[PDB]
């Protein structure tokens, strides 16, 4: 499961934050990013919580971002990658 | 940091959950028991968070137990283990 | 947001649960109902994470059931916001 | 419970976060407050987790503080529960 969405409702101009909520099960190899224009942003803070009851773990990926008319962000989840794309 | 506690206050009889909160710091190989009359309480389940802002880690080891008179409950955490005993 | 979904993935007859995640800011006047055909369910228990620094609001509410083709789930939401409160069926 | 606590080991003059914990049943007229030599600090945020299954909750208040050796710095709950409200001082 993977939801893509802005902190705030979207003014161009101004900063905001970009999220990407990722939740899945058992042990498990995978990786999480944000994409500006189609390439990786470094230095992505996350959040971890993982339960043992039911291998549970979710996963929330943000950034500080100011939105653009130019800029298209998404968020790529590979161990194959699939993109959500952010609107 | 860690805390040792109850769910609910004790009545002996009543089955109940006792809980183990652990916080610390960056990548680190640390583990955690809950121990009965001394030995280990084998299939504890756990809570795991941790947020990459600030290296930190917040863990929740808890288990259903009938609190009884004879019984003696604790905490220990390894990697030279810290006890910290319930009351 | 408004997301609706099953813990695990759909086996009708099969004992599952029901989510209904709702985020939003100024908790405020924020009702949440799991309706089945129309009709809330009293099986209901939410969880409720709020933030004073933003006035920020996370709920889940869930509820056991076993999914069937005839019945219909959805879940309800009422704010000072939204003209007519907002109903969003699952799959 | 009721936990008092600096987010990083208290160095005077450095800046730090000071942390009231309370956990409980039955939030209801559940007020929490951090004082700085017995005065209500106007900076505190928190953090409000409920699950309505149990009527359990979890608070941490927080705030920005800068410790010295003069200064005292508490926190403050009052509940239905308590014949009187209950400070508990930091370190
Ligand atoms: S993940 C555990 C609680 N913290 C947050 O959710 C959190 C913390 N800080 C920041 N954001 C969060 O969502 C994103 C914008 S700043
Ligand atoms: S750790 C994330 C939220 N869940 C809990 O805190 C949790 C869940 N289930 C059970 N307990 C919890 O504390 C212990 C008794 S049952
Ligand atoms: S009540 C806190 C536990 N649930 C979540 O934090 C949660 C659950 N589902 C989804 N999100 C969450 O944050 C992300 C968007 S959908
Ligand atoms: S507002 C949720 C974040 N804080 C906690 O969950 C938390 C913080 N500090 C301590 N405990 C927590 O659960 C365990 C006992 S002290």
């Amino acid at each position: 499961m993977i939801q893509v969405y802005s902190r705030h409702p979207a003014e161009n101009g101004k900063s905001n934050f970009l999220n990407c909520y990722v939740s899945g099960f058992h042990p498990s190899d995978i990786e999480v990013d944000l994409l500006k224009n189609g390439e990786r942003i470094e230095k992505v803070e996350h959040c971890d919580l993982s339960f043992s009851k039911d291998w549970s773990f979710y996963l929330l990926y943000y950034t500080e971002f100011t939105p653009t008319e130019k800029d298209e962000y998404a968020c790529r989840v590979n161990h194959q990658p699939k993109i959500v794309k952010w609107d």
